[PDB]
């Protein structure tokens, strides 16, 4: 009954099930989890692997000696469980030194420190076998207009990512970068606030082939945007390197609900798209078990993430395989959308009198699109009424 | 007292002061304006020029004979007033044939018709001396998930813009295209919903140098985004070809208030940015005089657009020239943001022990950014308290 | 298979399936429907009844003679089909005279005209057997701060509703009023913008027992509010006289999607609440078939409204009847929420040392709420995985 | 130059300038402030008084002995400075025991504990001379639909407030309660989410005269609502007992910016309303100095709160005193809005043929409202261009 296996490629951040429940108005409600027990519990639930910030695994300020001991304990748990580490990232947001950003801090010495902290963790990520390195610039931004010249900040952001790209190519590392956008919180406005802004920025880097996006369901929805549409544009550009799955109820603070919560129909269309397009990367959950929950609720919440993906996967597959849906797709002319507008070329189009001079505009306008019948078949499939 | 002259490059769409006041719930409250009287009245107000949709100037369905007479009347009014036409665009949204889009309609024959309708108006725009041709894909989108395969739609959108680019280069026209993003309305979700999505899409076109963005204040604010930040990224990419100025009160329907209304502080930071960066294109107002107004209120509203720009221009210039503000900018290290993070290169950075091993993280964290004092000086300048 | 019957009390506005598809940017895509054919088609679909604005049934400006003929045709169709008319309302928003409002227009003569137009339709509504009279003040509001003194406007709004209440009591009519809130559109801000504001206003009227609320799914969601929570407060106050069912995708223009579209999980919790609380009024759909659709799509969209309600009704009933869910409700202490905090009284509470002096705050804090397991059971029931 | 004095009645929460800068993603950037030094520094800035949560003044878990010493130190600083304490409140949100709420927690023993914790602080507030006791139910709410039966929760909320009202009347205390609404954060949805919901709830309490609202600028704007409109309705109902002043940039997390930041024009219309209506309560700032700031930035931010109020007060007064504005108000018929619609009564209205039968609807519709000229005069006054 919708049981995950490591072949489903479900992954979790250490910081997700490990979130102690401290929010802007309240103290932690759960004790800290040992990264080793998180790996063990996730493996029993059917997870494929885990991800980490440097500071999740190695407490900030650790000596090189303690650092080695933390990695060895972690590596032993991975060996014992068969869990993989497909992605890693840097914490450039918790420590007070990053209060005005890491890569785009106004202070130059902070920017240099941020780069050195990142490079150190890239080495560790490669050693653990990570294939994607995520950058979430949570402190890159501003609360007021004069605090940040955004053109200069984008220069600094490009400089930082270009240097990271020079570092991985000079070391011969087989790792790629993924930028994770977020529109706001904790800064009043964050630089590169949506998937689109991040995709546009990547095209200005020196080695654009090394960089893609790591979109998160809830973050695009914090701007009221259609997440499946944004994912489709990232896939269209060949830039969907990784994805963060969770839930969000509209435009408000970043909720990080378990996947399937929040906008359920958007979750259906997302799974339909990822499975149809053959996305083969990790299905990563960046979620927070609500601070109302004890540790039993943490693992129930994590299990629910994977369960909801598998239920939606089944429903989307039944939707696409239904002959009546295939009939409805043709009635709405989805087949015609996939055909070129003018494969005959510009000159043939200009000479084609049926495209303008003799085009019956009233007859074309009278054709219904039959979209509502199609959408109700999708609803019926989602709800199990077909 | 803040009087505009044609040297200020203020322009208005015919459809702005010409809006009759029909909204989704109500009939028109004003009679239609002759395009010739709009040109005359705007010239008396100090405007530099006007813009038009094809269907604003030539009523849909006009014969070639009536078309010639409409253009000649319009050209005579331009000659009589000295008004310019710096931009033109196509109406691909009003007629029922465009109910599922123009360039990305599911029906192939509609897509071909949309291209022919656009090409015809490009010829006219060039004849009138327009330098920028704007495309607002208001019907390109969907209300439901299955109605539009977004990857196929982006293929169709790229095909359409590539064909337009082939057309202007083969004709030898000196005109460039600007895509105007909008996140929603009238479609449930519109393709290329923000400046970022449009910038990313442009980089996939065959001749990207021909295409830029035409951002609108209110449209980015309909996604809760920081409009000056988005403009800065467009300037950083070299893609700000045109701009639509107006006002918007938050995330809701597209209000198109007169410029300066809505988010007043964002308007200040926008003008500061455009003037500092030396933007030399038209200051175009895409606004709607509220349907509460008679024709006297229409011209008062249009005059207010230009007045508010000139007041904000004065205040932003006083802000940047104030020695105390220049002192505060250095106190907040805006000068350091403009300096390279690592002009010494990657290897020097890796060997620099002051960037990590010997970096005093507690001393750097204790430095205040002094952003609040800087922002209050900006407030004082905006309010005329300095 | 989820077939509606008139016993389900599904009703539709004439203006819903009759919407011609004119939006702020486009002309109508469908021809006008005769109110008589709408009644016939809805009856065949299983609807219980219809609702109307005065101007939906009797074209504005009609003579008393034409008025009588329009009512007689309509009454004959009701007799032929068995359809009821449970609710009626006034159009105080389409005609230009209402551009600054009806009851709160700045012009006194418009306010008097608005009252007379309303009173005339109350008489007709009573004659047709309507039990609820809805008031949606779509033009009561402002785009700018100085245009409307809101305290004076609330005086005028109270005066108007008090006069309507005096009229129905003096005539001996058995009809009640329901105020329909909306936060914005077509005005920049609308007075009484949410269910809460309307409930508070009602308590200041001379005869508060005559007035309740007519909340609409999409309107509360245009403020990002939880619609089932707002309905619960209206039920708690005894003021849910009527309800408008539809769908909305977040904070944007009023979409009026078919019910079940938009926020699907909120639709589930709404149906669960209405059915558990024993709401016995009409299930009214205020929706607009998208303008992409021809007339076949209109009736498919209307049928989908009722189908989705019946599917959700089945799923919510299975959720509440599931013994495992009843167990989970007790594990989350929903039973304790229903028990008085201090039925022993204030003095016993003050003397109860187990409530403070000897309360084990750490042991209470450690109890998990088990909310995530409960919410996943709700998800499983909604998706038909149980 | 816009200097505050204690006669301006500016007050600050201890938790405002005392905020250490811990946010959901980052550690504190400032050390804790002694409440005594906050009182001294605020007095030097011209503040009138301070407010506190119980846990701001007396650390949680303090013995009665330490409690007495904390109050005595605080009282001495008030005596030394002349600072007043006009308002106090309870922290029912930080400690883990309150993770599912205080007054509406599902666990009955937590609800009883919450009441006892509140009653203890009411005694202290009265001893310090507070006139208003604020309740912000930050944890009263839910992240999921089944976790909270909202009708039962409203019963529990009414029970709690009724008991507090019985307590203050039985003790003979001269204190009133003010409910502070917030739509979300830290809960997914918070009960009584707006001013309207809180006003409606108050009317169901046993002694409604004891309860009013404490609206906060940013909280109503988190629902996209017009804050001056909501304040006007609270004033109209006689329920504006207190107010929280700050700034917010649209629909997102609760920013608590200094007053005047965020929506500047809404701040102008708010001050215009408070001063015109003769609001005589405290001008309380509930704001957070951004965590980018050191302690010098904290006091600059607090000073900016008061400065911006005084500048806006001057501009609103000049606006209302300008003869040209008074002329424009009559041109827009604000005088007619203040006059009764039908002081002649219902029967005279029904017999008045000029209100309907002979009303010239086309002539009334043609009248412009002149709102745009009025709004530009307001803009000119705000910007100091008049
Ligand atoms: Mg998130
Ligand atoms: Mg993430
Ligand atoms: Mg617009
Ligand atoms: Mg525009
Ligand atoms: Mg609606
Ligand atoms: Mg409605
Ligand atoms: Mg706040
Ligand atoms: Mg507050």
């Amino acid at each position: 009954n919708y049981q995950p296996t490591p072949e489903d490629r479900f992954t979790f951040g250490l910081w997700t099930v490990g979130w102690q429940g401290r929010d802007p108005f309240g103290d932690a409600t759960r004790r800290a989890l040992d990264p080793v027990e998180s790996v063990r519990r996730l493996a029993e639930l059917g997870a494929h692997g885990v991800t980490f910030h440097d500071d999740d695994l190695i407490p900030f300020g650790s000596s090189d000696s303690e650092r080695e001991e933390h990695v060895k304990r972690f590596r032993q748990a991975l060996d014992d469980t068969g869990m993989k580490v497909p992605m890693a990232t840097t914490n450039l947001f918790t420590h007070p030194v990053f209060k005005d950003g890491g890569f785009t801090a106004n202070d130059r010495d902070v920017r240099r420190y941020a780069l050195r902290k990142t490079i150190r963790n890239i080495d560790l990520a490669v050693e653990l076998g990570a294939e994607t390195y995520v950058a979430w610039g949570g402190r890159e931004g501003a609360e007021s207009g004069g605090a940040k010249d955004v053109r200069d900040a984008l220069d600094r952001m490009k400089e930082a990512f270009d240097l990271l790209g020079e570092y991985v190519t000079s070391q011969g590392y087989d790792i790629r970068f993924a930028i994770e956008p977020k529109p706001n919180e904790p800064r009043g406005d964050i630089l590169l606030p949506t998937v689109g802004h991040a995709l546009a920025f990547i095209e200005r880097l020196e080695r654009p082939e090394l960089y893609g996006v790591n979109p998160e369901v809830g973050h695009e929805q914090m701007a009221g945007l259609n997440f499946p549409h944004g994912i489709a544009q990232a896939l269209w550009a060949g830039k969907l390197f990784h994805i963060d799955l969770n839930g969000q109820n509209g435009i408000k603070y970043d909720q990080d609900l378990r996947f399937g919560a929040g906008d359920l129909r958007a979750a259906f269309w997302l799974v339909d798209l990822l499975e149809s397009a053959g996305y083969s990367g990790p299905r990563h959950f960046d979620f927070k078990p609500p601070r109302t929950e004890d540790f039993d609720g943490v693992w129930a919440s994590a299990a629910g993430c994977m369960r909801n993906y598998l239920i939606l996967k089944e429903r989307a597959a039944a939707f696409r395989a239904d002959p009546e849906v295939q009939e409805a797709l043709r009635a709405s002319r989805l087949d015609e959308l996939a055909r070129p507008t003018a494969a005959d070329g510009l000159q043939a189009l200009l000479d084609d009198r049926s495209a303008f001079e003799e085009f019956d505009v009233d007859a074309a306008a009278a054709r219904g699109m039959a979209f509502e019948r199609l959408d109700q078949l999708a609803m019926d499939h989602l709800l199990g009424a077909r």
